[PDB]
């Protein structure tokens, strides 16, 4: 049975809220909606979540690298008793979205923060791994700096941070070792929604580098004295290592796209191996071949098909069910249109999938002693991808309209 005092909060995006059980190693997700959906919405669109789970990024990712656990059922008064006493911990920026309150209904999953044993995990969130390379691109600075970094511009001019990140995604994604060391270092200086640490399950960073310091030297050093810079360098290897770290250097991938270049970006301040977690995320987010420039036009042949033909919504599996036939649809990477619907809706649903690995986070555990970095310590390394909810049909124009303002506003600030 389900106790209030039982689950803390966890974590938040703009679409969930997460809560973690303190006694068992599981978390609940649960839907976030404003002041102003239906039950049955609320459960396909959740059971959603895990058949593209199950059924897309298992393939795309690996069956080890990916946790999408069943979707369950909770009594109506223990979600509004948790939502009130949980309201104080939110930040007051997220606060404008409510909790899903009155369906009952939520995704359960294992708790990759949790598993006598100590246990440190830092969580990424890597964001778009290539400058895009298509020709339908009306803006020559596209070709030349990352979405990553030229976004950042109208976000600290927007208020959304204090200043511009120098972590360039194009330096984590580069096998070499010294770009993802200062890539690294970069996200520890201005954190903001990209990295965050956490010790037995508790949140000790990314929302003071010294204060890090205290929280790590158990870790790397369980006497000789130790400063921060010794500390921080140490993380910054062993995640570095991680991150370059495959069990899959032999086999074929589902998607075998090759990287068109370039592979520096001039904002910026031989490869990633062929098993790694960083490199299969990046291949998914190279299903957006057209660029959304691009994919645009694409989307309002479908749509024109789609406003013609209403009850073939439902029919083509436009929202679901995302299942065998609805991958195999995905495996068609031919970029050479021929002016037809199925040709444009194809694109739209690959665009959706390389949306959905653009905007997910990486968790990786430690936890000092199967597999295992070299260290001052000996330490047990586990690796997994989050926030795998396919992005909606309905955001596309957005998509278009953003990407404008984003490469407009560098343009006059460079
Ligand atoms: O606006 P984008 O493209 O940078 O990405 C959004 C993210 O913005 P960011 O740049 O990471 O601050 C945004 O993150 P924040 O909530 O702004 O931290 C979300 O991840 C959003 O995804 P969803 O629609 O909530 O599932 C993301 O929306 P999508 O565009 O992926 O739908
Ligand atoms: N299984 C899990 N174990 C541990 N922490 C988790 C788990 N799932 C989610 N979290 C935490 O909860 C946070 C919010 O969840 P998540 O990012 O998946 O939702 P979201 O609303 O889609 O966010 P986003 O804005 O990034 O799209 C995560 O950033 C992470 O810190
Ligand atoms: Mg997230
Ligand atoms: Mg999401
Ligand atoms: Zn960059």
């Amino acid at each position: 049975k389900m106790d209030e005092n039982e689950w803390s909060y966890h974590g938040e995006g703009n679409k969930s809220l997460v809560v973690a059980h303190a006694q068992r190693c599981v978390v609940l997700r649960f839907l976030k909606f404003p002041p102003n959906k239906t039950s049955e919405e609320i459960l396909q669109h959740l059971q959603n979540i895990v058949d593209f789970g199950k059924n897309v990024m298992k393939d795309f990712l690996g069956e080890n690298y990916v946790h999408c656990g069943e979707v369950v059922q909770l009594p109506l008064e223990f979600v509004k008793q948790l939502c009130l006493k949980i309201q104080c911990e939110r930040p007051e920026s997220r606060c404008d979205k409510d909790l899903d309150t009155f369906s009952g209904y939520a995704m359960c999953l294992p708790n990759l923060t949790r598993l006598h044993r100590p246990i440190l995990c830092v969580e990424i969130k890597p964001k778009c791994g290539f400058i895009p390379f298509s020709n339908d691109v009306t803006h020559e600075m596209k070709h030349k700096v990352c979405r990553y970094c030229m976004h950042q511009h109208l976000k600290v001019a927007t208020g959304k941070w204090k200043k511009i990140s120098k972590y360039c995604p194009l330096d984590l994604y580069s096998g070499n070792k010294q770009r993802m060391h200062f890539a690294l270092r970069s996200l520890l200086q201005e954190t903001q929604n990209n990295l965050r640490i956490f010790k037995n399950g508790e949140l000790i960073y990314g929302c003071d580098l010294k204060e890090l310091a205290h929280h790590l030297k158990p870790f790397f050093f369980p006497s000789g004295p130790h400063c921060t810079k010794a500390v921080i360098r140490e993380l910054v290897h062993v995640i570095t290592r991680v991150l370059l770290s495959s069990s899959e250097k032999a086999r074929a991938g589902a998607l075998r796209l090759g990287l068109q270049g370039p592979r520096v970006c001039e904002a910026s301040p031989s490869g990633l191996p062929k098993g790694c977690l960083l490199y299969k995320t990046l291949q998914v987010q190279m299903l957006d071949q057209l660029d959304i420039e691009g994919l645009y036009p694409l989307y309002k042949r479908v749509e024109q098909y789609l406003e013609e033909f209403p009850e073939e919504r439902k029919t083509l599996q436009i929202d679901g069910p995302y299942d065998e036939v609805f991958y195999q649809k995905l495996l068609d990477l031919s970029t050479e249109d021929d002016g037809t619907v199925a040709f444009a809706l194809t694109k739209v649903q690959q665009y959706r999938v390389a949306m959905t690995a653009k905007d997910c986070s990486i968790m990786i555990a430690l936890s000092p002693c199967p597999v295992i970095p070299s260290s001052r310590s000996r330490l047990a390394f586990s690796v997994s991808v989050l926030d795998l909810d396919l992005k909606p049909y309905e955001s596309i124009p957005h998509q278009y309209k953003l990407d404008s303002k984003i490469v407009n506003y560098y343009s006059k600030t460079v």
